[PDB]
């Protein structure tokens, strides 16, 4: 099956997803003198006051903190987008090394790590019918860079001893996913897709221009969990982004100038 190795790789989806050569395939390459302010554009509403987190997940690709999606309770709106859509998970991508672990790049730079929060519109009901959409899912993407720690981050880290592995799960209630945000909510968005399989050209990208900082220890422990189940060969949990693909007929608009 898929996976971020060298035989089973972003460069080998193809094979069983072969949307992953489509006309608006994701993460990109953010060229910053190309994207074009677009003083139409909103700002974001970024509305987690009501949040419910309730559990994490190491699902071999890496891990998820699930949010109660039952109800509108965190919502993003505004921005490039119509309607509401509802928070139902977050999870990263990293490197091996501080210098690689972003799939979204900027004028060619590499982060450490990227933060994505998923969102499905609710016009749709359920998110397995809005990933079937073009404007199905809205995912906030948010650049790690290595530096001071995230305060806001250290409740997470220091749970990911408990998942170490494939398959497990913790309780993860009452964690603050605002504590995750940067000062500000300037913006990069274009259309675009999943970034692992199945690659469903479904996802509104809003990339915020400003990154978080994390530090060094931090990003360790990310880098202790396993690809691998309990009881196999040990697999670090590295490396775990696809590269940037092809803008193809896109434009990146900017919210800011
Ligand atoms: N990096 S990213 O771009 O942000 C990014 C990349 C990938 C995803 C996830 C895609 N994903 C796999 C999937 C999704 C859809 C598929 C459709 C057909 C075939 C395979 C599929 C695989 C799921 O969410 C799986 N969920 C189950 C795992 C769980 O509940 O833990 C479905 C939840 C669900 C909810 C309601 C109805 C149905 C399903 C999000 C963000
Ligand atoms: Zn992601």
């Amino acid at each position: 099956h898929w996976g971020y190795g060298k035989h089973n790789g972003p460069e080998h989806w193809h094979k069983d997803f072969p949307i992953a050569k489509g006309e608006r395939q994701s993460p990109v390459d953010i060229d910053t003198h190309t994207a074009k302010y677009d003083p139409s554009l909103k700002p974001l509403s970024v509305s987690y006051d009501q949040a419910t987190s309730l559990r994490i997940l190491n699902n071999g690709h890496a891990f998820n903190v699930e949010f109660d999606d039952s109800q509108d309770k965190a919502v993003l709106k505004g921005g490039p987008l119509d309607g509401t859509y509802r928070l139902i998970q977050f999870h990263f991508h990293w490197g091996s090394l501080d210098g690689q672990g972003s799939e979204h790049t900027v004028d060619k730079k590499k982060y450490a790590a990227e933060l994505h929060l998923v969102h499905w519109n609710t016009k749709y009901g359920d998110f397995g019918k809005a990933v079937q959409q073009p404007d199905g899912l809205a995912v906030l993407g948010i650049f790690l860079k290595v530096g001071s720690a995230k305060p806001g981050l250290q409740k997470v880290v220091d749970v990911l001893d408990s998942i170490k592995t494939k398959g497990k799960s913790a309780d993860f209630t009452n964690f603050d996913p605002r504590g995750l945000l940067p000062e500000s909510l300037d913006y990069w968005t274009y259309p675009g897709s999943l970034t692992t399989p199945p690659l469903l050209e479904c996802v509104t990208w809003i990339v915020l221009k400003e990154p978080i900082s994390v530090s060094s220890e931090q990003v360790l422990k990310f880098r202790k969990l396993n690809f691998n189940g309990e009881g196999e060969p040990e697999e670090l949990m590295v490396d775990n982004w696809r590269p940037a693909q092809p803008l193809k007929n896109r434009q990146i608009k900017a919210s800011f100038k």
